[PDB]
């Protein structure tokens, strides 16, 4: 509403908070130089953020900041592992000045793992910035299909970074390479899920090869939490096929520990501790933020709008399928609520399997009689007449 809380931030420390479950909280800094999660904040520009976020504000050389509204929660933390942050970014800037002096420069390609709720996302999003910060358009790789930040769930996404996050809405998101995996784990189908990101790696080798900037800019990948198990092996071989060259563990000794005796030598491993703002979550919120994403990707944010169109496809003009190989389905009561992905392939082939994706639409409705399906779609008409399913369900 209308109360105010001030806060003297000193050097090196941070303003966490978290906004309250029903109202905006507004930040403005006042005095001095601050950042969130890597982004430069401006002097006496308000920062409306809204409820349920969590956020961290830090300053390097001393803050003050103002918040407008209520807050479930808002302190100063004088302890943060952001030189560890920042020190790791040197670290890929100084490989890419040697590999230029070398030489076209390939850049590093950094792998970042850790189990649930590390703030692995996070700090993804902080060395990205730090990298266009230093002149720099790194890859964002993201393979999380649970909690992705570049696309919808059950998708694996990659971006090239060429603007600081916005302190609101992260990220722009345009023109991402997209594969449809279609589940929100990875152990749903983990062979599938192993070949979409080696075609991952494989179609942005060859995309790099067009463009200096991107591969002196090196990746930065952010994994989900699956660590145990099954999902180690799958952390092997996105190091290999990535080719990365640094592996962040982040709190996670045993992990690091195993790493370390598998990985080829020549790959840098460091271990660093999560930030004690890191927030746990639960099932529910995990499930709940799907929906919000999903949202988003039709609907855009509050300060970018997006306007998507409603209309009626016949059963004729679209094929449907399945992967889980390729299978045709007949368009069913069952489809209603899915995303389904416009693949780039032109027909169902066997290639849909290895397609990147246009981008998605929601089937709201399914006429069986009328033999027509609603879809919500980002543009006027399908980029694509191969519709392929995701498990993903979205009630608007
Ligand atoms: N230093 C911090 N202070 C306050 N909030 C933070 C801080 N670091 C992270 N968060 C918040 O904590 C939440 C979870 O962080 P995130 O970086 O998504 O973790 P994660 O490891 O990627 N989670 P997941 O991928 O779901 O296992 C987000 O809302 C962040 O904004
Ligand atoms: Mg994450």
């Amino acid at each position: 509403e209308e109360n105010v809380q001030e806060f003297v931030l000193k050097e090196d420390c941070e303003l966490r908070f978290a906004a309250g479950d029903d109202s905006d909280v507004c930040l403005e800094l006042v005095k001095g130089y601050a950042e969130i999660f890597g982004t430069e904040l401006l002097l006496n520009k308000k920062y409306t953020f809204p409820a349920k976020s969590r956020v961290a504000a830090f300053t390097w050389k001393g803050a003050t900041i103002e918040l407008v509204g209520t807050t479930e929660s808002a302190y100063v933390a004088e302890s943060t592992p952001m030189v560890i942050y920042l020190n790791i970014h040197a670290a890929m800037e100084e490989v890419r000045k040697k590999r230029e002096e070398q030489a076209k420069a390939k850049g590093p390609r950094l792998l970042l793992v850790g189990p649930t709720d590390v703030g692995k996302t996070t700090v993804s999003r902080i060395l990205c910035n730090y990298s266009v910060r230093q002149g720099r358009t790194p890859i964002f790789v993201e393979l999380d299909v649970g909690q992705n930040s570049v696309s919808v769930p059950g998708t694996v996404a990659a971006v090239l970074v060429q603007k600081t996050a916005d302190v609101i809405d992260g990220f722009e998101r345009n023109q991402p390479i997209v594969f449809n995996f279609g589940h929100t784990s990875p152990s749903a189908n983990l062979s599938l899920y192993e070949a979409l990101f080696k075609e991952m790696a494989t179609t942005l080798n060859a995309q790099i090869q067009e463009n200096d900037e991107a591969k002196i800019g090196g990746m930065i990948i952010n994994t989900c939490g699956w660590v145990d198990g099954e999902g180690y092996k799958c952390i092997v071989k996105a190091a290999s096929a990535f080719e990365v060259d640094v592996v962040i563990v982040l709190d996670h000794e045993r992990l690091y520990s195993d790493l370390s005796k598998e990985l080829p030598e020549f790959v840098r491993l460091t271990h660093v501790p999560k930030s004690g703002g890191v927030e746990q979550r639960t099932g529910q919120i995990r499930s709940k933020m799907r929906g919000e994403n999903v949202h988003r990707y039709f609907y855009g944010t509050r300060a970018n709008n997006l306007y998507p169109f409603t209309f009626d496809v016949s059963f004729d003009d679209v094929t449907l399928c399945k992967i889980g190989k390729l299978v045709i389905m007949e368009p069913s009561a069952d489809i209603k609520h899915h995303l389904f992905a416009f693949s780039r392939s032109t027909k169902a082939d066997e290639n849909v399997l290895k397609s990147p994706v246009f981008g998605f639409c929601l089937v709201t409705e399914v006429d069986l009689e009328k033999r027509t399906m609603s879809i919500l779609c980002p543009q006027r008409t399908i980029p694509s007449k191969v519709l392929v399913f995701s498990d993903i369900t979205h009630l608007d």
